[PDB]
């Protein structure tokens, strides 16, 4: 009954050096894996699958084929100040996916879960310094409403592949209650029975 | 300083119902065994120069906080309740005001208890606190940062928590620490709280050593 997945991808590092090879080549692996576990994502119902790099063109070249397959993609994080034209890009992207009703692909960009908090609370004190709300009237539900995916199911499930077990500053607010999976499987080994094992675990915990 | 490394330890305190359930015996008996077990970790974090442990219980509360506390106070533990503890009855309050000047001069352990806790609503008593110097006009919005947040959240002055436990075999961190848990080591144990003993407790401090 798993409906918004999160995954912290680690390992591209490890994996590049355990094969002899330099680290761009584990990038290289890791973007395969993602392409896996997003198709194995919305082969399987799930709702939504939020994705933490611990893209340039990556962007670009894999939009129209997400499109077509009905997802919704999302950049989280701050992309502020991000080059002017990869912000429009972004934006194109997301513009153009807006209303798909697939799978909502979440890819986190210089997103940090605090900041991500940070970021609502400074909304609310805007409307608090004009007049608008009352500090004694700010509550749970109304921070919630302004923290990134508050549109989508709750986060279910946290993966971290690669061997850590921590948040690293990932999502905070929402993994109150996510079920937690930690596997020392590197991110570009990660496949579609490592995926279904951390799905049982999480099916196995109700 | 110590060659562990962890200054601070939070404990998930899962399983005394199980454990109960196990021996055939009613769901009381395990919160009996359980407090023993507190006892038991609070002496080991004590002896093993951990600076701050904070434990979380996954109107029984009163008794603890009644007896626990001389205990406490004879072992130089620092006693601290964090969690919304405006809900309670002003007399219960008070037992909370008295257990903590008493205790407040203690050099030794700091034990964090929560009561009536939740990583959200410590996050969001932090966020009302800098609303209210918004309103005051003393605070611009755009001052606001994680760093600020930070010094308004339960436990800011303490060390950050190094290591989570979480006895009793669940994989999930059921709105206790939130923010404070950001770069925090997640140690999962299915022993079940009235059995986690010292050997766990050093066991899991070693993983922490180790994975670091
Ligand atoms: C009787 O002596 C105790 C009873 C309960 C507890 C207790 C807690 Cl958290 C506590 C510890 C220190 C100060 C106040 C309360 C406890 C809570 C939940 C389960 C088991 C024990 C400890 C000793």
């Amino acid at each position: 009954g798993c409906r918004h997945v999160a995954i912290i991808m680690d390992g591209n590092g490890r994996w590049a050096k355990k094969q002899g090879k330099i680290r761009a080549f584990g990038h290289k692996a890791g973007a395969k894996s993602v392409r896996r576990a997003v198709s194995f994502a919305a082969n399987n119902g799930i709702e939504a699958l939020t994705l933490y790099a611990f893209f340039v063109w990556a962007l670009d070249s894999e939009v129209k084929s997400l499109h077509r397959h009905n997802v919704r993609l999302r950049i989280i994080g701050d992309t502020s100040r991000f080059n002017s034209r990869l912000q429009e890009r972004i934006r194109k992207s997301e513009a153009l996916t807006a209303g798909n009703t697939g799978l909502t692909l979440n890819i986190a960009a210089n997103y940090g879960g605090r900041w991500d908090i940070v970021q609502g609370v400074r909304q609310l004190a805007e409307k608090v310094q004009q007049g608008n709300l009352q500090p004694d009237q700010i509550d749970e539900e109304m921070l919630n409403q302004h923290v990134c995916m508050h549109e989508l199911a709750p986060v279910d499930l946290v993966i971290r592949t690669g061997g850590e077990h921590r948040i690293s500053n990932f999502l905070l607010w929402q993994i109150a209650y996510a079920e937690l999976y930690f596997t020392d499987v590197l991110w570009p080994d990660f496949d579609e029975q490592d995926f279904e094992g951390a799905l049982n675990a999480f099916a196995n915990r109700e």
